[PDB]
Formats: structure tokens, C-alpha cells, sequence
């Protein structure tokens, strides 16, 4: 039970988990109402013009497979509408064994203590918090994992991203931040099935749409790697070899890790070493920082408190004198665990869901849903419900089918 509570948009703010709260380095942006449906977990029902300062307006600019509307997400039924979707889909990842795994992962990845220039004492990164304003008026700050947000101006354009340090490269330096997440349960990809020999033969028809569950994970795995701060620099890429009529089309290392499957083996031997032995170097680094901290700065919570949280965060071992370290058998199988159990592939896999075998399986078009209502999907089944016609051959997800849960918007 992922989310102990039914959240409904139009509930009044009580200060606690539902709340008009202020965004960091956000400028100077109106209260926007959220609701936290799991600790360390926010949710902001609303299109992203808080984030980044070039894009605070739902303006269709001169264009680039994108989808434009600016009323979406505009009314009070439509966040409500929202804010269940989200909700639901981490309830069907957390249904599973893998994604039970991930969120725990991204619940116990707080991100690091490390805004101090002073070497002896721990302080909080500003901009891995809110403002949580309270019924009376006041705002209390706290800190957060995670955060899902509605999309800026293009509506299909999902993706995990974070403020950051002015000197620190928080998501790759170990560290971690805060995670914003733009996604949107509202709307899926369609895809084309690519054919193979030994591919099933009784697939319905033409067009199979995304499960929404796979995408959200998607976003989440990028979370994680974020959030423990060992995200691959998004430089890095591999140029792709697509036509001959193509001398190229590049596609960096951290989308390949994240989708898994043959695709994450693009990232050679040497390279996977190279950042390996580098985040291990990292995580060793952040164990002597704890190790000669002796006090702690904004205070509420003990030093051992903070210090303990880190231990397990990174799974520390700490000897007799209380000295922490970096246990080389223990990094190998955390790091393993985030970047390669946790793959869009092995997700597919658990959900048991018809999906794209590779980017290189481009999805062909947009379509509007609504996984709200369980007559149209569920926490265990997704679109292929059990009782009905739809379990069999992924009809569920068939769009010619299933013609009633797909809408077809661009391509
Ligand atoms: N299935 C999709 N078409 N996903 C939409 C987001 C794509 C984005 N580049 C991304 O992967 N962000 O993380
Ligand atoms: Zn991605």
C-alpha cells in the first residue's frame, strides 16, 4: 500500500502532506498546491513553469515528435484527475517486486549533507528542500527525495531533472538532489511491432500503446542514479548507426543504462569500470566526510542521526570507534542493483506488458488515456484485464482493439 491515503485535488491544505508550497530557486513563483503521497514523496498537479526560468510559459514555439496544448492540466478535475493517475501507477510499480525494490532505493536515497565549506561540520543543500506552508501562514522548510510535476510546453517531453550546486555536480559526484520528474499519466506512446521470426503471431493489429507504468519507471530509474549522485554524464554518447544515408544520430550513455536490455551493452567493458571505480572513489569520499564531521548545522536532528542515514543510504560499514567506510563487496552490489536490476527492460519484463525492444523502436504516435477508471486499467494488470477479452495476445494494449482507451493526437 504504496500511498496510505485517497488524495482528492479539491481536500483542504492541512500543512502536513497536503499544501500550497514554494519551490526553491524557483524565482518568485505563486504557492502551488501539493500533495505528499509517500514520505520523501511530493506531488505537484500542475504544468512545470516553476523549474527552469526559459520555460515559465505553455507557449507552442516554432517547433520541432512533440504535442502542444496549453490548457492542459488547467482545471481543478483535470489535477484531481492527476493526481490519482500518479498515484496509481506507483501502486502498480510498487506492486511488483522490483519496483518495491526501486522506491525503497529512491525513499533511503536522501540526498547528501554536503553544503558545508567547512570540512567538520554537515549542512543541509538549500535546494533539496520546500517550503511547506502551514494553515497560520508560516512556511516550514523540508527536505524531499522526489517530486512529480505536470509537464512544461511540450506535453510529451518527460524527463528527471534537478537544481543543482553552483560548484558541486550533485548528481554525479555521489551527492544526489532533489528529483523533479515531468510526466504526465494522461497520455502514452504508440509503438509499432518490429516483426521478428519468432515474435507471437496472434497480435492483434496494427498499433500497441506504452503502459504508462513503464514510463513512470523509466523516469524513476533516472531518479535513483540521480538521487546517489552516480547519473553518467549526459556528454557521454554513442553514435548510433541508423541509415547509410546518415554520416549519425547520438544517444547518450545514461538513457541505454536506463533502458537496459542489449542496449545498455553498448556501454563497453572499459567504460562501465572507468565509472564504476570512479563512484566508488566518490562514495569513499563522502564516508570521510562523515568521518570528520562533528557537528551538524540547521539543526533539529542529532549528528548520529544524519550520520546513520548516510550509513545506510550508502551502506556504510562503521567499525568499534564508529569510523565509517567503504565496503567494496557492498558498493558493488548497490551500484549493480541501481544500474542494472533497475533497467525499463526488467520492468517490462516483471509487468509482463508488450514494449518497445529498443529506442531504435521509435514509437510511432501520441495517444490520450485515462487509467484512472478500473474498467480501463488496473494496479495489477494494467490495460490487459483479467475477467475481460483484453488478457489475451496484450489486447489490452492493442489500439485498434482497446479503441476505446486510446485517442489518437499526433503522428
Ligand atoms: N517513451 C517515451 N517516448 N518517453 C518520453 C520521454 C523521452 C525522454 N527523452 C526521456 O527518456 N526522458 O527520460
Ligand atoms: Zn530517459
Amino acid at each position: 500500500m504504496f500511498v496510505n491515503k485517497q488524495f482528492n485535488y479539491k481536500d483542504p491544505v492541512n500543512g502536513v502532506d497536503i499544501a500550497y508550497i514554494k519551490i526553491p530557486n524557483a524565482g518568485q513563483m505563486q504557492p502551488v498546491k501539493a500533495f505528499k503521497i509517500h514520505n520523501k514523496i511530493w506531488v505537484i498537479p500542475e504544468r512545470d513553469t516553476f523549474t527552469n526560468p526559459e520555460e515559465g510559459d505553455l507557449n507552442p514555439p516554432p517547433e520541432a515528435v512533440s504535442y502542444y496544448d496549453s490548457t492542459y492540466l488547467s482545471t481543478d478535475n483535470e489535477k484531481d484527475n492527476y493526481l490519482k493517475g500518479v498515484t496509481k501507477l506507483f501502486e502498480r510499480i510498487y506492486s511488483t517486486d522490483l519496483g518495491r525494490m526501486l522506491l525503497t532505493s529512491i525513499v533511503r536515497g536522501i540526498p547528501f549533507w554536503g553544503g558545508s565549506t567547512i570540512d567538520t561540520e554537515l549542512k543541509v543543500i538549500d535546494t533539496n528542500c520546500i517550503n511547506v506552508i502551514q494553515p497560520d501562514g508560516s512556511y516550514r522548510s523540508e527536505e524531499l527525495n522526489l517530486v512529480i510535476i505536470g509537464p512544461s510546453a511540450d506535453i510529451i517531453q518527460f524527463e528527471c531533472k534537478s537544481f543543482g550546486h553552483d560548484v558541486l555536480n550533485l548528481t554525479r559526484n555521489g551527492y544526489g538532489s532533489t528529483q523533479y520528474i515531468r510526466f504526465s499519466p494522461d497520455f502514452t506512446f504508440g509503438f509499432e511491432e518490429s516483426l521478428e521470426v519468432d515474435t507471437n503471431p496472434l497480435l492483434g493489429a496494427g498499433k500497441f500503446a506504452t503502459d504508462p507504468a513503464v514510463t513512470l519507471a523509466h523516469e524513476l530509474i533516472h531518479a535513483e542514479h540521480r538521487l546517489y549522485g552516480i547519473a553518467i554524464n549526459p556528454n557521454r554518447v554513442f553514435k548510433v548507426n541508423t541509415n547509410a544515408y546518415y554520416e549519425g544520430l547520438e544517444v547518450s550513455f545514461e538513457e541505454l543504462r536506463t533502458f537496459g536490455g542489449h542496449d545498455a551493452k553498448f556501454i563497453d567493458s572499459l567504460q562501465e569500470n572507468e565509472f564504476r571505480l570512479y563512484y566508488y572513489n566518490k562514495f569513499k569520499d563522502v564516508a570521510s566526510t562523515l568521518n570528520k564531521a562533528k557537528s551538524i548545522i540547521g539543526t533539529t536532528a542529532s549528528l548520529q542521526y544524519m550520520k546513520n542515514v548516510f550509513k545506510e543510504k550508502y551502506l556504510l560499514s562503521e567499525d568499534t570507534s564508529g569510523k565509517f567506510s567503504v565496503d567494496k563487496l557492498k558498493f558493488d552490489k548497490l551500484y549493480k542493483m541501481l544500474t542494472e536490476i533497475y533497467t525499463e527492460d526488467n520492468f517490462v519484463n516483471f509487468f509482463k506488458v508488450i514494449n518497445a525492444k529498443t529506442f531504435l523502436n521509435f514509437d510511432k504516435a501520441v495517444f490520450r488515456i485515462n487509467i484512472v477508471p478500473d474498467e480501463n486499467y488496473t494496479i495489477k494488470d494494467g490495460f490487459n484485464l483479467k475477467g475481460a477479452n483484453l488478457s489475451t495476445n496484450f489486447n489490452g494494449q492493442n489500439t485498434e482493439i482497446n479503441s476505446r482507451n486510446f485517442t489518437r493526437l499526433k503522428n
